[PDB]
């Protein structure tokens, strides 16, 4: 009878999401103005002058930016019923976290930021049993991100594939060397269209985590 959420995940506070919001769309316009990603454009778009990449992640989050912990689809979703049932889950229900951004990435697809999550927020992550390929060898919640922007044409759940495959290069020595130097971090090409700005000082964002019913 006790229907569950769309998804479980940490929203953050207002202003944690104008923050992040807005360092966001300077990555997307400092990125979009880099030499080194301007001559890469072949690698990232079919077609053509500049491209604006604001415009191009046009699909943004509406609302509060959040870190989605277990997509549950009001129970359909697999292994979303077990989730719902934890202890640290209804524990944690409404509860306040800081949660640790490491870095900004951007592919063809999509645009969003890399969350670090603590050993007590691990906890709030699934471990559910019908694994993706791209987790293999790298460590449960690396995964974990917030979705700042897609392309037009991009599916759901699509900016945590991507992450995960941005992290298998780092993993393999395949990032390369720094190909800039924005004022937040150091820039890296990875290819295929895939870029990323690890982030000088890790930044800390503040969220509730809770439940979207939509
Ligand atoms: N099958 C799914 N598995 C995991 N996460 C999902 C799935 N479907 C949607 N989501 C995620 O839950 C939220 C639902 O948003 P939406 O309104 O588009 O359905 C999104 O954050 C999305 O992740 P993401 O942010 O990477 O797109």
């Amino acid at each position: 009878k006790d229907f569950l959420p769309l998804y479980f995940g940490w929203f953050l506070t207002k202003k944690s999401s104008e923050t992040l919001r807005k360092a966001g769309q300077v990555f997307l316009e400092e990125l979009g103005n880099h030499k080194a990603f301007k001559k890469e454009l072949r690698h990232f778009i079919s077609g053509d002058e500049k491209l604006e990449l604001v415009s191009y992640f046009g699909k943004r989050p509406p609302g509060v930016l959040h870190c989605t912990t277990k997509f549950c689809d009001y129970g359909k979703a697999a292994g979303a019923e077990e989730y719902a049932q934890q202890e640290v889950v209804k524990r944690s229900y409404g509860k306040a976290f800081k949660l640790s951004i490491s870095a900004l990435f951007v592919t063809p697809k999509t645009a969003g930021a890399q969350v670090v999550l603590t050993d007590q927020e691990l906890q709030l992550w699934p471990s559910d049993l019908d694994k993706p390929s791209a987790s293999e060898g790298l460590p449960p919640g690396s995964r974990a991100h917030v979705t700042l922007g897609c392309a037009a044409d991009v599916q759901p759940a699509q900016t945590g594939l991507d992450l995960l495959d941005i992290l298998q290069q780092v993993k393999g020595g395949s990032q390369g060397e720094a190909v800039g130097e924005l004022p937040r971090g150091k820039l890296y090409s990875l290819g295929k269209g895939r870029w990323m700005l690890s982030l000088t000082k890790k930044m800390e964002v503040k969220a509730i985590f809770t439940g979207y019913y939509g």
